[PDB]
């Protein structure tokens, strides 16, 4: 006798495990068991997470309900979850998502020096080095504070919070609150923070003195600056820490975009379809009875819908497991999630990972991993699949 099948699979970001296909073609939506315990549907074909998706009865709010089916524990207060209808509420939606565009001034030369001295550095140390803790994460970190308008020295505190803070755990995380409460008090205080006057936290702190915004409360507000400080960070880290492991391990693709480097924006959007970053499964509350393929989901109940099963269906995506610079739908990959909830900062998340791609096959173009690659630590019960260390020689 068995248990019922368990999710997540693998901790492993740099293979997608055969049971996805297996899954997706016998059974495209089953029943698992999450770590707490609780029954789900995981869906696994493109066609099944996109209407999961875009069928809104299929409420994220609704997981954060005291007693509901749960895939891990609240690192975040309940009403946290609902995040961005609580920013439509309050008015706050078009002025959060044009503080957060790689389009603003300066930016782009931003990243792209801040690549090209952890760069530098990386290879004044010599090899080994760490492409993550060393490269791709300062990157991030240095990216968000540049883009929240809060001091690049306050970074590296910020960040390490993000080890709690995306867990993937069973239970309620003493140190998660400890974090979450002092990292909002820090928002606070920027708020309050005369010289705070650029990206989305000086632009938040103006529409707090706004009379439009009178009423917004400061808890939001402060929410906001931790919440896409957090998510940004952990999300364009992860991404671009994995899709380097994929560039490296492709050294055909490599040499392709170190002579042609205006193919880079196409690559990255491969490698978005191809991440295996995202640990679990979207999490959805059936608010409804709803059909989806042969299983009649049942109002109350979670349904997980795994990335990955979207991003390498053949059906949508012929040789899926590989990377094609002239597929015909290429953006329509999942990655970024799809319909009510769709990543606010996948521009962003982007010009990220090709300014950062971009600098590394310029400084390394003979990059390669200075370990085999089963000797990568994948960090388990963690809502991102990442290497714990990416060491590199070139
Ligand atoms: C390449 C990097 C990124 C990847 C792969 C990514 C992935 C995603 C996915 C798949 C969703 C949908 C989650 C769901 O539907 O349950 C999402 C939502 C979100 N992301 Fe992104 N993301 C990335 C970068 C960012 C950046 C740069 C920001 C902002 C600084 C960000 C902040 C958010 C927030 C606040 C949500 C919640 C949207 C909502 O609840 O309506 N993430 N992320
Ligand atoms: N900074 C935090 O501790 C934190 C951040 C996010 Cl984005 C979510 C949960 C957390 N505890």
């Amino acid at each position: 006798a068995t248990v019922l099948l368990e999710v997540p699979f693998s901790a492993r970001g740099d293979r997608i495990p055969d049971a996805v296909a297996e899954l997706r073609t016998r059974e495209p939506i089953r029943k698992v068991r999450t770590i707490t315990g609780a029954e789900a549907w995981l869906v696994s074909s493109y066609a099944l997470c996109t209407q999961v998706l875009e069928d809104r009865r299929f409420s994220m709010k609704e997981t954060a309900a005291a007693g509901a089916p749960r895939l891990n524990a609240l690192t975040v207060p309940p009403e946290v979850v609902n995040n961005m209808g609580n920013i439509a509420d309050a008015g706050l939606r078009k002025a959060v998502m044009k503080a957060i565009t790689p389009k603003a001034p300066g930016l782009e030369q931003f990243l792209r020096d801040t690549a090209n001295s952890l760069l530098d550095n990386l290879i004044t140390e010599g090899a080994p080095a760490d492409l993550r803790n060393d490269f791709a994460d300062p990157l991030a970190t240095a990216l968000h504070c540049k883009v929240l308008g809060i001091p690049q020295e306050d970074g590296p505190k910020l960040f390490r919070s993000l080890s709690i803070a995306f867990m993937s755990s069973a239970d309620p995380i003493p140190a998660a609150k400890i974090n979450w409460d002092r990292d909002i008090e820090y928002m606070a205080g920027i708020l309050e923070n005369p010289n705070i006057t650029t990206g989305l936290m000086g632009e938040l702190s103006r529409l707090r003195k706004d009379p439009a915004y009178s009423h917004v409360s400061d808890e939001l507000f402060a929410t906001i600056g931790v919440t896409f400080f957090g998510a940004g960070v952990i999300s364009t880290g992860s991404f671009l820490t994995t899709a380097l492991i994929s560039l490296i391990q492709r050294p055909q693709l490599r040499n392709l975009l170190h002579e042609k480097p205006e193919l880079i924006p196409a690559g990255v959007e491969e490698l978005l379809r191809i991440n295996l970053s995202f640990a679990d499964g979207l999490p959805r509350l059936a608010t409804a009875d709803i059909q989806v393929g042969d299983v009649l989901v049942r109002k109350g109940e979670l349904v997980l819908v795994l990335l990955e099963g979207a991003n390498f269906d053949p059906e949508h995506f012929p040789n899926p497991g590989s990377i094609e610079l002239d597929r015909p739908n290429p953006t329509s990959h999942l990655a970024f999630g799809r319909g009510q909830h769709f990543c606010p900062g996948s521009a962003l998340g982007r010009r990220h990972a090709q300014i950062g791609i971009e600098a590394l096959l310029k400084k390394m173009p003979g990059v390669d991993l200075a370990v085999p690659i089963d000797q990568l630590v994948w960090r388990t019960r963690f809502q991102r699949r990442i290497p714990e260390r990416l060491p590199v020689l070139w």
